[PDB]
């Protein structure tokens, strides 16, 4: 179950496999398996990690459909592999992969945004090892994210009534047809590494939870006592594990020795006096150090955590008992050359921009992000809504068992990976699925999502609130969204409807707000905005102008400020990002308050000024 | 019936009333009648000729709905008006106008793009006269151009299924809802002037036609003989008119004296030996001087004309018996400050750009242009397709008698105004009306348009071909377009459908071309293109990039080059232009091969190179 990030210490070593690999395109539905047996013929270079799509301008890899094959060689000293458990880890391969080592099929994985690993202890040998990775970019009615099996792309234009169009369509080059509004970047998007653990016995998983806070200070910087719980899982094979809690200075402030009982597990509680709490804009991190005992140490893992509680109470969202207000945006892992490839420089910069903006949060739209970003937000005090790639879903998917299982895999996987991060305060199990309509459609959606809501709660030891991000729909026939712990709505009044009429947009908004006022749940924006080309200006700003984007947030935010039960504003988007091409996408999605190069539009400055005056706690 | 452009000579004088007028906005469906009786209170300045919408950044006049009121004073010497017929002419008031002089109602008008005039001989007085003009910008289901009585604008975004949206819309500020893709610029868009004629008898109209050419030279520069016909109409009351034909140097090369017969009218024929012909890229103009005889002259008018024939023969378009090929675009009267206001500096520049591009033609999409532009094209050898404002029409309009009458008014008005221009070779009676579908819809469309086709032929003494510009539709059920003299098609394969896939776009195009091949009419493009933001670049050009626009024309034009019956390529558009705001309009319509400031995008350079190698005559 556990997927702890690979760590180097006195018992463990990590060997990164990132760099410039060999690369070939393959077929729409196959690749030569014999490529795993020998070096790739006439290979291209391809940097790892990164999307492959924008790394070769001679080819049109954005138009590629089907398989590609990665390959490299590597060698490690025999004395290091000696007697160790050897694990090959892929942080992410988008969307599906077959992995070979020295011609042996290790196995396969579906899911483009979560890590997977293989025990390669027996497949390794001395000298050069040959690592071959086939990657499948194809999406469809059974994938998450959801693709279309025929027709158009998300908001795609057609003149189906023309006989000539209908015929040409049947003979067109086959392409991925996304039911989502972000480009299908594929490949080894995140790191690849080989790591070691002890073989006889090793720590397989660690879970830390904040169970109770006693007598929280007025400023919530401290609690008189904090009761935390640990749960350690072991693999391999009156054994014991030592748990030391390190404060921010490395001083051991608490420690217990727990017995391991066999599913080898050790669990218990630890009381910490005058515990320092983790808050938005004021992070504090402890380290839980677990050491497997035989004075010698068998195995060890250092797990960062933060002490904080999260509770939905009525129409309030309480972090350490204080009413929190979300200030932020949905993001994307998107940048010019890397595509969906992880880039720690960009992550560090983006975190600084969030502070510059005086935002305090974002959502991982529309997939779990690279693990390093959460670590970064843990230490920088930025709150996260963590979301699985369940985007583009409709009734066709709810009836599909493969989809249901892939959806369960993602929810359990995301939470298994991310459970220990204090910055994560809420889980999102889908973005804009079909939930409304007539007949049995609302009930069908509910019956699909309710067990996923329950699963997210069951999987998370911290028991954080669970939500589903709702598209702009008929909210009166939608019966699912209102049952979530927090109502998260995507609304584009004045952009996709009532276009350009801000008086009418605000009037319509207030009408839907009157509806939600009665539901009595806490409600927040997870999307709202307007496409905006930097440099377009007007004295009376029209759609696509910098001025209109500014006016838009000013008019909308003035309305939600009148609602005490309205607990957050996360806009769309942090920055312009790449999409499938189309008549409404001007070099991608331009709803960023920043450009793709992270430069601030007029609206960013206005938002920065507004957010500077809004406190993390007690705004409402 | 005649609306000769006002002329100054020894019998006639023109007094221009252009300049900076007084101006007030008024109500959605009324204005204060006393504003005609006295100076406007607290007036704004408003230059005229010009649209009013972009002349005041303190107001949002683009959002204005209903009436505005113009006013100025003027005074002329009594000795000039004495014994003269006094006429006040409005070259254009968009869309409807009520005109007052000195508190007296002169009358009203509805056509927004054609001239109208009043006899003010008796309403004028000595000293300052007060001229008040109320202008109505409203469009709807009975106007040409066509507006929507409710709902949305063109290619407009909606979420009607949301209850909040439905309610807000019913309370929204009233706005014009166009069924066309160009902004509803309104006001005194063209010149205003007072002119004089003799009172007792005067020249009211002149029509010149090329009846026959005998033995045209091999280079079509001359004909051994040209038979031209004249028709002069008189107003007022053995009278005679002298008709002198002047060549380009002012030399009298022919002269006849004709008897006036009573609708007092004189008509006859004149033979011109070794006549110099008017051709695209090689214009030649004569002047017909008509002089009403009492050695004294009663009245006189100089009418410019050019000697050329136009004939559709099979799948060829013959000018002076030679097979012509259209190279060009649809235009707009559109510019940054003037709006739809006429600007002869811009007209002169645009004409030089047409030469720069090596284009030879354009269409007056989607309304008759200012008269000065046709004079310009007469002397510069650019061919024109002249079009009435019948845009946005569908079955709702075909059943409305008021629309039918306004449509007949526009066709007769356009042809009465423009009949003498040699540069005009074809008439267009609509742009993209609804023609297709099932049941009686194709037949209903046919029955509406056939008598308008016949009317256009009956109204034009030169009997030029008549067309109707057809939208991208179901060409198999459309029964109207294939009966026009030239088939003019607007096609957006690869933009609005098969988006971004030029292979599939060309495949679909060729399928429709296979259809038109058998119809046996000459066929041309009147629209095709792709929105393009200057400065957006890619190695593999996607939609909105300069490269994609270039690739688009390159792939499409290669296909039509294979069809001998395809006699012209007029793209969309000459230059970026203003539209109603919406999610597919990035600061207006960006399908220009030039920017709104008339700067060339990449495609313009490519098109210039292609057109440089295509001759006006004999390409096919
Ligand atoms: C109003 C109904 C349509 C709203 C759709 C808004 C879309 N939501 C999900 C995001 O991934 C898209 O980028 C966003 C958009 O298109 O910018
Ligand atoms: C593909 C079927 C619809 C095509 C419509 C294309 C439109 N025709 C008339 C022009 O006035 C518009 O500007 C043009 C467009 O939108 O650029």
């Amino acid at each position: 179950n556990g997927m702890l990030y690979p760590q180097s210490n006195d018992s463990r070593i990590v060997f990164p496999l990132d760099g410039v690999w060999d690369f070939r395109t393959a077929g729409e539905d196959s690749y030569p398996a014999e490529w795993a047996d020998a070096p790739l013929p006439e290979p291209l270079p391809m940097a790892v990690p990164g999307s492959y799509n924008d790394q070769n301008d001679e080819l049109n890899l954005r138009a590629h459909y089907g398989w590609v094959v990665y390959q490299r060689s590597f060698a490690v000293p025999s004395r290091l592999v000696a007697g160790q458990r050897m694990i090959l880890r892929f942080d992410a391969a988008t969307h599906a992969a077959d992995v070979y080592l020295n011609g042996q099929l290790l196995g396969s994985h579906f899911g483009g945004f979560l890590p997977f690993e293989f025990d390669v202890t027996s497949a390794l040998h001395a000298g050069e090892n040959l690592l071959t990775v086939a990657v499948d970019n194809r999406i469809g009615s059974s994938t998450l994210p959801v693709g279309n099996d025929a027709g158009t792309a998300f908001m795609g234009s057609d003149n189906a009534n023309v006989p000539a169009v209908a015929e040409a369509k049947k003979h067109a080059r086959r392409q991925n047809l996304p039911n989502f509004d972000f480009f299908n970047f594929a490949g080894l998007n995140r790191h690849v590494e080989l790591y070691t653990t002890p073989a006889d016995a090793y720590i397989a998983d660690i879970a830390i939870t904040t169970e109770r806070l006693d007598h929280i200070a007025g400023d919530a910087c401290t609690a008189a006592n904090a009761l935390i719980a640990y749960d350690v899982t072991f693999g391999g094979d009156g054994r014991q594990v030592r748990i030391s809690i390190l404060d921010g200075e490395g001083t051991v402030v608490a420690g217990v020795t727990a017995d391991i009982e066999r599913t080898a597990k050790a669990s218990g509680e630890i009381a910490i006096r005058d515990a320092k709490l983790w808050n938005p804009g004021a992070a504090y991190l402890y380290t839980a150090v677990a050491e497997l005992l035989p004075s010698r140490i068998i195995d060890a893992y250092r797990q960062t955590f933060g002490i904080r509680t999260v509770e939905v109470s009525g129409t309030t969202f309480l972090i350490n008992g204080k009413p929190f207000y979300f200030k932020g945006f949905g993001k994307h892992e998107d940048s010019y050359f890397h595509g969906r490839g992880t880039d720690d420089v960009l992550n560090v910069k983006d975190v600084s921009l969030i502070h510059w903006l005086h935002a305090n949060s974002f959502r991982t739209s529309h997939y779990p992000y690279a693990e390093s970003m959460y670590d970064l937000c843990d230490r920088e005090g930025i709150v996260i809504i963590d979301e699985v790639p369940a985007v583009g879903m409709s009734w066709l998917q709810y009836a599909n068992p493969l989809v249901a299982e892939r959806h369960r895999e993602a929810i359990r996987g995301m939470i298994a990976r991310d459970k220990n991060h204090p910055c994560i305060v809420m889980w999102s199990i889908a973005n804009e699925p079909g939930l409304d309509g007539d007949g049995e459609r609302p009930r069908q959606a509910y019956d699909y999502f309710r067990p996923l809501y329950e699963l997210a709660h069951a999987s998370d030891p911290q028991n954080r609130p669970v939500t589903l991000v709702c598209c702009q729909n008929d909210y009166t026939t939608d019966i699912t969204e209102r049952t979530m712990d927090v109502v998260c709505i995507n609304r584009y009044y004045g952009w996709y409807n009532l276009s350009g009429d801000l008086d009418a947009a605000c009037h319509a908004l207030n009408i839907e707000l009157d509806f939600w006022e009665n539901i009595g749940k806490p409600v927040m924006f997870t999307e709202y905005g307007a496409d905006t080309i930097e440099g377009i200006h007007g004295t009376h700003g029209e759609m696509f102008s910098e001025e209109f984007q500014r006016d838009y947030y000013a008019r909308i935010n003035a309305e939600i400020d009148k609602r005490p039960w309205f607990i957050g504003e996360q806009l769309w988007n942090f920055a312009d990002f790449a999409t499938f091409q189309g008549i409404i996408r001007v070099e991608g999605n331009r709803k960023g308050i920043l450009t793709r190069d992270r430069q601030p539009k007029m609206a960013a400055h206005w938002l920065r000024e507004r957010w500077a005056g809004i406190p993390d706690y007690g705004y409402k």
